[PDB]
């Protein structure tokens, strides 16, 4: 089986040569993987620090298990710094295994927002990457299933325009078995009394109101890993390598002359037992987008006032790890009476208006008046350049008064409580990943979001949160509301929005969405790669993953990952034939 075929002695590897390197055995990566070696000719090795888990069983491959495969060796964990808004450390989630975070994540697919996507080609001058062409890429990664009557009697829609059907990643309806619970059609009818949109799919290009959704599972329920996906129908090709347990440390750099070239990487597990492996056309970081970042300072690429302290050789001088983006998230649950009982999910994405509701006026002179926000998160190193961080401050004001984009998610599970998590989707905050040592093995590095040190996204959460607990109880809710248990007693259940505030920052946790620490945008603009990925400065070196969105989006990621994953192979693919 593919367990047998992986490598992991370093001294198979150690000192040959392949066409391509790719550092991180995850979505990005071995969607790339299996796109590279669909040539022949093309040989290509994955170097991923976790192994293959796919067939662990339900703890992996069941999606109702979510969250139990926590803390152990399939998470990476990685601790944030201590955090200015509550003087503590979190742990953000990563998959550590082939499929990376696939193999840990909630399975929800869904898309951006339309103008979102266009902006990243509008706004961040990203020739190519607007929504109609990443969408098609999407639709070709995309290999769904429509909903049966009982599902749409449960509040699902799938329009058959918006979703591909002969592609690799199986989607379709979570369906534990159960009776679906009707909690998800009286959250449609309470947000419906509000003049809020039901059922609208988020697949299609507005992601607003309140939906069901796919989930990335194959028909039978199995997780859609990216292992799963891409690799295990392909593992047999003989182009395609795949070392496991080891990391990726740094990138070997060559001059071409004027310009440092990427020939290689070292990889290892400690200090003194590293070894290298050379690539004949490109090394490609894929490691996540708290790790490529990291890869890029140890071998000399990034900012000279974070690597030159530390001892390393600064070769190309970039703002890399900065624009980290991250969203924070809170929960509001309840308990349910009987009548309650059943399976499901759904999401209420609520625009700024929806989310703020009497506090929008207030909410919109802050964002009409104090883009001040931008010097600041430059001041705390979430940035470097002021003019272009509020470049990014008006798109996403543009998004919110031009567009109505969502600006929060309130995500409903129920099998036997109702339950949110809430998060506002378009932080303004920006913060950085640094490297905090020179040895890559060591992993001491500094990662901090920076979560509420903007003050509108404080405001936005406290009040979509606070959305959370009102809905719960509202309308049609009211006729399975059984008295709140979280805050429950923790916080009074007529708090108002600056109690909510003050609640918020001791009871949030990180959404594990974090982007835009290698962002895809111009040099100038705060960048570090082109709309190719290629690593400003540097032949021969990508950096492909989640990395490189230059923004937040109104969804979850996996439909772009997929899709940029694919759109970027044929990037690197044109160049090899050329
Ligand atoms: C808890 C959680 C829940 C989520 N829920 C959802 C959801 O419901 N819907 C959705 O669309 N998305 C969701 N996501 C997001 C999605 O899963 C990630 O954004 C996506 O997997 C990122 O893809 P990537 O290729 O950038 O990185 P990853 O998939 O994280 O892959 C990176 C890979 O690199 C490996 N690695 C790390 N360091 C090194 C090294 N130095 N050298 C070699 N290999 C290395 C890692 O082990 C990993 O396999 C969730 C994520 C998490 C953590
Ligand atoms: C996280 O911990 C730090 C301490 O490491 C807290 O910062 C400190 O907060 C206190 C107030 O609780 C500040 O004290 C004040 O000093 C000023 C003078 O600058 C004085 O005018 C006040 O009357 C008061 O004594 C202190 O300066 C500040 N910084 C440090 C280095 O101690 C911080 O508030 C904690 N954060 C959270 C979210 O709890
Ligand atoms: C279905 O998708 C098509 C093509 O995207 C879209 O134009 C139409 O509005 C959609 N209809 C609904 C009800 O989502
Ligand atoms: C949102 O709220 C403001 C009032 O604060 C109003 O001016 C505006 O038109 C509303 N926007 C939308 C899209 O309804
Ligand atoms: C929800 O919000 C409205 C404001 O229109 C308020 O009147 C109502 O009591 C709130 N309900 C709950 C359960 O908090
Ligand atoms: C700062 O950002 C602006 C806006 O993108 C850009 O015009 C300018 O060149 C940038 N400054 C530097 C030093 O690159
Ligand atoms: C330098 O050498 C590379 C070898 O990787 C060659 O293909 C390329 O044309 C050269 N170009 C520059 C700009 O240095």
């Amino acid at each position: 089986g593919i367990e047998a075929s992986l490598l992991t002695d370093p001294k198979d590897v150690s000192g040959r040569t392949v066409d391509y390197i790719i550092a991180g055995g995850g979505l990005v990566g071995l969607t790339t993987a299996a796109k590279l070696t669909e040539n022949p000719n093309i040989s290509v090795l994955v170097i991923e620090s976790g192994s293959y888990e796919s067939d662990r069983g339900p703890i992996i491959e069941d999606l109702n298990a979510y969250g139990d495969i926590f803390g152990s060796s399939v998470d990476h964990a990685y601790e944030t710094v201590e955090l200015a808004t509550n003087n503590q450390t979190a742990l953000v989630r990563s998959g550590n295994g082939l499929g990376g975070s696939t193999l840990i994540n909630g399975g929800t697919w869904t898309r951006p927002h339309k103008a979102q996507v266009d902006s990243w080609e509008t706004v961040f001058g990203n020739e190519g990457w607007n929504w109609d062409n990443v969408a098609a890429y999407s639709l070709q990664a995309e290999r769904a299933r429509a909903p049966n009557a009982k599902q749409i009697a449960a509040g699902h829609y799938f329009n058959t325009s918006c979703h591909g059907v002969n592609g690799t990643v199986h989607a379709g309806p979570r369906d534990t078995g159960d009776d679906y619970s009707p909690i998800v059609k009286a959250l449609m009818s309470a947000v419906e009394d509000r003049g809020v949109p039901t059922k609208k799919d988020f697949g299609c290009g507005d992601p607003h109101g309140v939906s069901m959704f796919p989930n990335t599972l194959h028909e039978d329920q199995v997780r859609s890993d990216a292992a799963r996906e891409w690799l295990l129908p392909n593992y047999q090709r003989p182009n395609l390598q795949v070392l496991t347990g080891q990391y990726v440390g740094k990138v070997l750099l060559s001059q071409n002359g004027t310009t440092p070239r990427a020939v290689g990487v070292e990889f290892g597990t400690h200090k003194g037992n590293t070894h290298n492996v050379y690539a004949k056309h490109e090394v490609l970081l894929a490691a996540g987008s708290a790790v490529s970042p990291t890869i890029l300072e140890y071998s000399g690429i990034g900012m000279k006032s974070i690597l030159e302290p530390l001892g390393i050789d600064t070769v190309v001088d970039l703002p890399v790890g900065l624009n980290l983006q991250d969203q924070t998230t809170a929960t509001v649950r309840s308990r349910i009476t009987s009548a309650g009982a059943g399976q499901g999910q759904a999401a209420w994405f609520a625009t700024f208006n929806e989310t703020f509701g009497d506090y929008s006026e207030k909410a919109h002179e802050l964002l009409n008046t104090k883009l001040q926000w931008a010097e600041e998160a430059v001041a705390r190193g979430g940035f470097h350049n002021t003019t272009a961080l509020l470049i990014q401050y008006e798109n996403y004001r543009d998004w919110i008064v031009n567009h109505n984009v969502a600006y929060s998610e309130l995500f409903l599970d129920t099998a036997g409580v109702a339950s949110f998590d809430v998060w506002d989707l378009l932080p303004f905050t920006r913060g950085y990943v640094h490297i905090l040592d020179k040895d890559p093995y060591l992993h001491h590095f500094a990662y901090d979001p920076q979560y509420f040190l903007n003050e509108l996204d404080l405001l936005g959460q406290a009040a979509a949160t606070q959305l959370a607990r009102n809905i719960s109880n509202s309308g049609a809710m009211q006729t399975y509301f059984a008295g709140e248990t979280i805050p429950g007693d923790n916080l009074a259940y007529d708090a108002d929005l600056s109690a909510w505030t003050e609640y918020i920052p001791y009871h949030f946790r990180p959404n594990y969405h974090g982007v835009g620490t290698c962002s895809m945008m111009p040099k100038e603009m705060g960048g570090v790669v082109d709309n190719a990925a290629r690593v400003y400065g540097v032949q021969g070196l990508r950096v492909i993953d989640g990395s490189i969105p230059p923004t937040q989006v109104s969804s979850h990621v996996m439909t772009v990952f997929y899709a940029m994953a694919l759109k970027i192979s044929d990037a690197i693919l044109e160049d090899y034939a050329s």
